[PDB]
C-alpha cells in the first residue's frame, strides 16, 4: 500500500549527557553538544553564603580605584577575567598504522547570553534615580559592556596590550604578562607586545582587562566579540535561539579538536552596578550558552611514531649542554639546501630583493 | 476563454473565528489565526475603575524600592510578568495503518506591537521637562525597554537567573524560583542555575525579572527578543503590516502542536512613566498581535499503541490506597500458572 | 592503502618570517603575511622608561591648547599622526620576449584592532566618576574616535584640509602643508587645497588632523575608515578573526606592488583619557593587525624596453652645452620629410601636414 | 623605485619587524592533522 510519507529528518540516535558520546557513532554521525558557562568576573563562587560572600557571585566584587598615577593596585576580584572550559570528546581513531585519521571537527554553533532580563530589577539598593530624596529607581546597569567568545580545537591564543604598564596586578592569583613573562611590563605592552602573548591554559584567570584574542597568523579557534565603551552606556542584547553560526573555515573546515578537545571560551560584561552608598560600581556579567555541532573528519596523520620511538633515541644519550646552534647566538653562520639541478647561474646569491641593489 | 481570467490566489473557505476551524479542512488547508496578548505587567484587568485601580491597567503599579542589601521586597505589582495564552486547535486525521499522524504545524507569523503612538501624550502628570517652574512637558516614557516573544507548539521552557539572590519575592501570587525549586535561591541562580528552570503554564505570573527563554537542549518554540537597558533610554518601535516571520525549523518544520495547542508568549516593556510627584516610577507595556499561519503536517507516530493505550488507561485511572499486594507483606499468598 | 582520502586543502610550503618569501614560489603560489602596525600618535616609543616618557606610550602626550583665536600652537605630541609601513617583497619573473612581467598582487586582507579590552581598566587616576567625594571609576576612554586604513602597491596619496589655516604647526618634526609646501597655509587648505597634497613618504609624521586619504582620481591603495565626532561619545570595536576583505579592484585586480613593496597605513583613535589631575585630556589609540593575501600576477609591461634600455644608454653621452635647436628660439627654420614620390606638384612652395590622423595637401596658402 | 619616494615607515624587516608571520602555499595537500607539529626539542 501507498502511505503518506513524512518529511525525512535526521534520525536521532540517542540523546542524553556526555556519556552518550561513548556510543559508537559511525562516521557521518553528528553530535550536538550543548553547554554553557557561568560568567566569571571577580567574585568567585565558593563562598556560597550571601553574607560572607555577600553573594556577589557574578559581579566584580568591589571596584578598587587606584591611588595615583604611580600607584595602581587593582585587586583580584576587581577583575573581570576570561571564562572558558574544555569539552573532552572521545577518541575516534586507531589507524596510526595507516596515515588517514579521523577527528572531531566543530562546525556551527549557536550561542546566546541570558539573563538579560535580570537587568530589569530596579528596586534593591543602587544609587537611585533621584539622589536628593533618595528616590526613584535603584539605578540599573549601565557603562562599558563587552562580550566575546570562541569555539576552537586547542585553547585560545591571547595577546597582551594594556592601559598602564605601571599597573600592579598581584602576581599572586592571576595571570599577567609578568606571571607569564617574568619580567615586568614595558611600554610595548602598552601596545602591541609580540612577546606578551599567552594561552588560555587556565580560566577565570586571564583578566580580560589584559588578555586578548591575538590573531596569531595561525588559528584553529573562531572568536568574536565587541567593546562598547562609555560611562553611562545602555546595555543591549539578543535574547534568541533562531540562527546559528559557522565555525567553518575558509576551505570548509572549522575547528578540529586536537587532543580531543573542544574549547569554549567567552566573556560577557554588561556594565556595572553602582552602589547606593559611595560610587562603587562593580560590573555584572551573564552566562553564555553554546550549541556546538561537530562531525567526524578525515585528515592526514599528525603523529610521527618516530617521535615516540625517537624520544627513546635521545635516551641513548644524555642532555647536552654546549654552545648555541639555535637562538640569537646560533653559531650556525649558515645553511643551504639543494635538491635539484639547474644549469649554472651567474651570481647565484642574487639579491632577490630590489632595494639591495 | 473570451473573458480574461485574472490571477489565481488562495481560495478562502471561511472567515470567522475559532469555530471556523471545525469545517473540514482537507490536508493542505491552511489556517490563519490572528490574535493578540494584552501586556500583563503590574496591574491586572479586574479593578474595573480608573478610580480604585486608578486604571493603571497596563502599567507597573509603582516601583516599590528597598531597605538596602539585607532587604528588598518587590511587591507583586512592581513586577512585569511574562504574558501568554494557548490556541486550541482541533484534532486531525490518522492512518495507524502507516502509524502516521497529522499534526498542526506553525509556519510563519506576523506579529506586531501596537500602541507605539500612545507614547505621544506629553501632558498628564509625569515630571515635566522643566521641573523648576513646573513647566514644559509631562515627561514621556523612557528607560529600559524589553520585547521578546515566542511561538511554540508546547509551553515555553525557561531558565531563571536573577540579579540579587536575596530579593524577598512574595512567595505567594507569583512564581519564583522558590515557588518552583522548593527551596531558597542561591548564588548559582544569580548566574545560571540549571535547576532553576521551569515552564509557562501559568501567565501574568512569571515575572520577567526572573525567567528567560532557556535554550533547552531541545525546543518546539521560536523565541526572540532584545533588551535595551538604561535609565533614560528612548523607546523605539516597529509599525508594520508588511512583513512576516518564519517559525520554520532547521529542516522546515517549525513547531507542531503537541496537544492540539498552539502557544503564544511575549512581553513588551516600553520603559516607564515617572510621576510628577516623587520618583514614583512604574513601567508601561504594550500589547502584541499575532497572525500565525499553520498547516496540516504528517508525522510518524513515534510511539507504540499498546503502551500509549496503557498510559492512557493509567492516566485516566486514579492512583490508589491499597493493602500491600506486593512488597514485603503481600497479602497475596500465591500464584500458579497452568498451561494445558 | 585506500584508507579514505581526506579533504584537499591548499598545501603550505613553509611558513615563518619574510625570508620564507625568498624561496622560489612558483606561480600560483600564495603568500600570507600577518603583520601589524603599532598606533603612533604623540608620545613615541623611545623613552622606554615609564618615568621619563612616563610611558604615555601610544598616547597623545597632554593637550596643548591655544592662546586664543590668534595663536594656536599645538604640541608635537598633541598630534596623532598617521601610522604606517612598507613590506619588502621578492622580485618575480620576466619574459622580455612577451614584454610581460609578473608582480606582487594583493588581494584580500583581514585586519583587526586590538586591545579594546584594555579600555576596561577603570581604576588608576583619571577623573573619577563622582568628582565630589572623588569616587567612582577612573573614567574610561571616551570622546571622538577615528579609524582608517589602507593597503597598497605604493604609498598613500593624501590631501590635507585643516580646520584653521592659521595653526602654528611646527616646521619641525611633522609634515604639514607648509612642510610640504613652503608657502604657509591659506583658507583654501582650510577646505580643499588641490595643491596641498602629499604622499606617505614618511611615517608617524603627517598628523591625521591635517592629512587625509585623498581620492586621487587614480589609486592603487584601498582605504577606508570613519570619523565619529563628539566629546563623551563611547568607543566601539570589533573582535574578529572571521572576516576577510577584498583589496580587489573592479576589474578583478586589487593592488600590485610596483616596487616589490606592500604598503600598510592606518589610524586608530579610541578617544581621550582624562587625568583626574585636571582636564589634561590626552587621547589613546590601539594597534592594528594585517593579513595580506597576495598572488603572482602577470601584467603587460607598461613602458617599452627599448625606451628604457636606450633612454638610459643616451643619458650617458657627454652633456651638451650648446646653441638651441629646440626651445623657443630654435635656430632651425625648417624641416621636411618625404618617403614617397608623387609626380611634380604645381605650387612647389606647397606646404603639407598630417594632423590628429590625416595627411593633407596643406590649404592653398591663400585661405 | 625612482618615481616612488623614499620612506620612513615602521619596521617590516629588521630585528623588530612587526611582521608576525608568513606562509606560502603552492599545493593541495589533504587536510593535515596538526599542521604545526614538528622537530620537538625544549
Ligand atoms: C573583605 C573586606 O572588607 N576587605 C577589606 C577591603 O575592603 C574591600 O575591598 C575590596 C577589594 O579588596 C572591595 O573593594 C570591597 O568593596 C565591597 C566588596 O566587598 O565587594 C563592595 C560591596 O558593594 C560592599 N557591600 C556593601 C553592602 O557596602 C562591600 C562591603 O563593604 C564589604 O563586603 C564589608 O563591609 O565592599 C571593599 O569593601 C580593603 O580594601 C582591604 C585593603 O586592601 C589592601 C590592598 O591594597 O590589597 C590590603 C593590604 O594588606 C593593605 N595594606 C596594609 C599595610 O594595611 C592595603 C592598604 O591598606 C591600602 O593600600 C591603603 O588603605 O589595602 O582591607 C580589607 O579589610
Ligand atoms: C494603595 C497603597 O498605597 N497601598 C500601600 C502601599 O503603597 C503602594 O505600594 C505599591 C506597591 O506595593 C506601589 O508602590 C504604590 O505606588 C503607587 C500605586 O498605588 O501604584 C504609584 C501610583 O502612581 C501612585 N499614584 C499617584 C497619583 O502617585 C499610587 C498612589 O499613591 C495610590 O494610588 C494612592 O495611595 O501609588 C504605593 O503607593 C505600600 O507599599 C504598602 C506597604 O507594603 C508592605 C510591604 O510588603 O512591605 C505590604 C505588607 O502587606 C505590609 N505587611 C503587613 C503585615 O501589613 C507591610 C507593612 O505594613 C509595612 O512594612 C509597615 O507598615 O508593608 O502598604 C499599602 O497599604
Ligand atoms: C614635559 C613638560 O611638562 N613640558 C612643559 C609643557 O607642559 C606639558 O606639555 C606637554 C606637551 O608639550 C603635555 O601636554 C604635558 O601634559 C602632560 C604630559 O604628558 O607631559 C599630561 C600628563 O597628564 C601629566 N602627567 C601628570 C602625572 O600630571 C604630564 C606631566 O605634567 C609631565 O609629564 C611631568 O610630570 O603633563 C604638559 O604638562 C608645556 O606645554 C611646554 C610648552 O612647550 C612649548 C610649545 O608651545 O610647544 C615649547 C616651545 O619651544 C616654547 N617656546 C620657546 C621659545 O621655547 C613654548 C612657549 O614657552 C609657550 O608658548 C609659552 O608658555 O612652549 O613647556 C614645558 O615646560
Amino acid at each position: 500500500k501507498a502511505c503518506p510519507r513524512p518529511a525525512p529528518v535526521p534520525k536521532l540516535l540517542i540523546k542524553g549527557g556526555m556519556e552518550v558520546l561513548d556510543l559508537v557513532t559511525g562516521p557521518d554521525s553528528v553530535t550536538e553538544i550543548e553547554a554553557f558557562l557561568n560568567p566569571r568576573m571577580g567574585q568567585p563562587p565558593t563562598p556560597e553564603s550571601l553574607t560572607e560572600g555577600g553573594q556577589y557571585y557574578g559581579w566584580s566584587r568591589g571596584i578598587n580605584l587606584a591611588t595615583s598615577d604611580t600607584e595602581d593596585s587593582p585587586g583580584n576580584n576587581t577583575l573581570p577575567t576570561w571564562s572558558m572550559a574544555k569539552l573532552q570528546l572521545p577518541m575516534l581513531n586507531e589507524d596510526l598504522t595507516c596515515d588517514t585519521l579521523q577527528m572531531w571537527e566543530a562546525v556551527s554553533v549557536k550561542t546566546e547570553v541570558v539573563g538579560s532580563g535580570s537587568l530589569l530589577d530596579v528596586h534593591g539598593f543602587n544609587k537611585p534615580t533621584d539622589t536628593v530624596n533618595t528616590k526613584g529607581i535603584s539605578t540599573p546597569v549601565e557603562g562599558s559592556q563587552y562580550h566575546v567568545f570562541a569555539v576552537g580545537g586547542e585553547p585560545l591564543d591571547l595577546q597582551g596590550l594594556v592601559t598602564d604598564a605601571r599597573t600592579k596586578y598581584k602576581e599572586e592569583g592571576v595571570v599577567t604578562i609578568k606571571t607569564i613573562t617574568k619580567k615586568d611590563m614595558v611600554n610595548k605592552d602598552q601596545v602591541l607586545n609580540p612577546i606578551s602573548k599567552a594561552k588560555l591554559d587556565k580560566d577565570g584567570m586571564y583578566p580580560v582587562e589584559i588578555w586578548h584574542p591575538d590573531p596569531a597568523k595561525n588559528e584553529n579557534t573562531r572568536y568574536f566579540g565587541n567593546y562598547t565603551g562609555g560611562t553611562t552606556t545602555p546595555p543591549v542584547l539578543q535574547f534568541t535561539n533562531t540562527l546559528t553560526t559557522v565555525l567553518l573555515d575558509e576551505n570548509g573546515v572549522g575547528p578540529l579538536c586536537k587532543g580531543e578537545g573542544l574549547y569554549l571560551s567567552c566573556v560577557d560584561i554588561m556594565g556595572w552596578r553602582v552602589t547606593r552608598n559611595y560610587d562603587v560600581h562593580h560590573w555584572r556579567g551573564l552566562p553564555r550558552y553554546f550549541k556546538i555541532t561537530l562531525r567526524k573528519r578525515w585528515v592526514k596523520n599528525p603523529y610521527p611514531m618516530a617521535s615516540l620511538i625517537s624520544s627513546l633515541f635521545n635516551n641513548m644519550l644524555p642532555q647536552v649542554q654546549g654552545q648555541p646552534m639555535e637562538g640569537e647566538n646560533t653559531q650556525v653562520e649558515e645553511v643551504r639546501v639543494y635538491d635539484g639541478t639547474e644549469p649554472v647561474p651567474g651570481d647565484p646569491d642574487m639579491t632577490r630583493y630590489v632595494d639591495r641593489f
